[PDB]
């Protein structure tokens, strides 16, 4: 049956086999899911600050590359640059904080982002409640939660040398997912994305974001970029 040309919908190849994606959800500590409820209902003229902290977090995981070297020296092999990016997304009201540093591996999602208490905590919420600046939150070790200052759901894509690629998620409301991600391999490191508030869109102007790091961020230790997608 001679074919001269074929149509794109018969050449169009069988589709990869479906990937399995294994989703275990959890509940956030108990004073965890206190201070996120806090955080997500109160008003709080300082929110810029989250992006302090997630710029710390990022850098202390940059850090780490450095010092695990000392005992990993194989990581000195690798050829990707300790860096953070900053990628704004007006189309889809994100904005996404990306670093180069150790990545969490399943586990360090369960623990760190959620299931262990953190001893600051009602220390943080009792000196909220007597007025405290958001922005202590730095000193109180549950920083990362500073995201839902701005944030309706947070998903971070993380990547450790020791796992495999996973996503921790949450819109807050008690509890998080982590699942094995066999999306876009984003190699080793951690994505933070935040899914923006209707009225904290300011977040992904380029000017806003630059003013933030540079009153808040100024010794990252690592270069930052920022991603403007050039308007149309
Ligand atoms: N970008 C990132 N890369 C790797 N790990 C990250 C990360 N962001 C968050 N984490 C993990 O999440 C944990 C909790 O973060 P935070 O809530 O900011 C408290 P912390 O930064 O550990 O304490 P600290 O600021 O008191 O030192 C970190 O300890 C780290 O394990
Ligand atoms: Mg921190």
């Amino acid at each position: 049956v001679p074919r001269g040309s074929h149509m794109p919908e018969e050449t169009q190849t069988q589709d990869q086999p479906m990937e399995e994606e294994e989703v275990e959800t959890f509940a956030f500590q108990a004073e965890i899911a206190q201070l996120m409820s806090l955080i997500i209902n109160t008003f709080y003229s300082n929110k810029e600050i989250f992006l302090r902290e997630l710029i710390s977090n990022s850098s202390d995981a940059l850090d780490k590359i450095r010092y695990e070297s000392l005992t990993d020296p194989s990581k000195l092999d690798s050829g990707k640059e300790l860096h953070i990016n900053l990628i704004p997304n007006k189309q889809d009201r994100t904005l996404t904080i990306v670093d180069t540093g150790i990545g969490m591996t399943k586990a360090d999602l369960i623990n760190n982002l959620g299931t262990i208490a953190r001893s600051g905590t009602k220390a943080f919420m009792e000196a909220l409640q007597a007025g405290a600046d958001i922005s202590m939150i730095g000193q109180f070790g549950v920083g990362f939660y500073s995201a839902y200052l701005v944030a309706e759901k947070v998903t971070v894509i993380t990547k450790h040398n020791d796992d495999e690629q996973y996503a921790w998620e949450s819109s807050a409301g008690g509890s998080f997912t982590v699942r094995t991600d066999t999306g876009e391999p984003m190699g080793r490191g951690t994505k933070v994305i935040l899914h923006l508030k209707e009225d904290q869109t300011e977040y992904l102007e380029e000017r806003r974001i630059k003013e933030i790091v540079k009153k808040h961020s100024q010794f990252i230790g690592y270069p930052i970029t920022l991603f403007v997608e050039k308007e149309r």
